């Protein structure tokens, strides 16, 4: 593994917000384990929990990333998401995203997110990339309560290929 977050030792890390929404560990939920990682109050789509993991890894290079995710309340199905933000040049303000995966998820049970990613090569100027979970995409105007339902991410991880 290049990286790994099973959330067990309880600590948040380096996971944020991408907005207003809350990110906690859980105790007493979690795929085959006792924690993870939960997020709510959301009100976009695009709220879902993130961390950094360029440091990670190595620029130019092809890996795998997956994640466990399990929502329970709201509809009967939903989809999640797998995204990056990607940052270049150090520039906050020009920003680009990414979905690499996706799953629809049946309320209550736990499902594996997961795809190769490229790592964009250090002559692209990359200097920021974050890999999230969201619902998928459509704006402000158009969001509804099914869309931002709480939900919980487990067994991150990313592996060399
Ligand atoms: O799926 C991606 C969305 O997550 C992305 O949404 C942006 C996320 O960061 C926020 O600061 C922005 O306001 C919001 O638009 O949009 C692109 C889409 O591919
Ligand atoms: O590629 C786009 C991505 O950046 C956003 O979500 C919509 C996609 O079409
Ligand atoms: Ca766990």
């Amino acid at each position: 593994a290049l990286f790994k977050a099973d959330f067990e030792d309880g600590n948040i890390g380096n996971w944020r917000a991408r907005g207003t929404e809350k990110l906690e560990v859980v105790s007493g939920i979690g795929h085959n384990s006792n924690r993870s990682l939960k997020t709510s109050s959301r009100s976009e789509t695009y709220h879902g929990p993130l961390v950094e993991v360029l440091p990670y890894l190595q620029k130019g290079s092809t890996v795998h990333i997956s994640f466990w995710a399990m929502y329970d309340e709201g509809p009967a199905t939903q989809v999640i998401n797998g995204s990056l933000e990607k940052e270049f040049n150090r520039d906050t303000a020009n920003l680009e995203y990414a979905m690499f995966a996706s799953t629809t998820l049946n309320k209550g049970q736990w499902k594996k997110i997961e795809a190769d990613i490229i790592v964009p090569a250090e002559s692209t100027g990359i200097s920021g990339l974050r890999m999230y979970a969201e619902t998928p995409w459509k704006q402000s105007s158009e969001v509804t309560e099914t869309d931002t339902i709480p939900f919980y991410v487990d067994d991150v991880q990313i592996t060399a290929t």
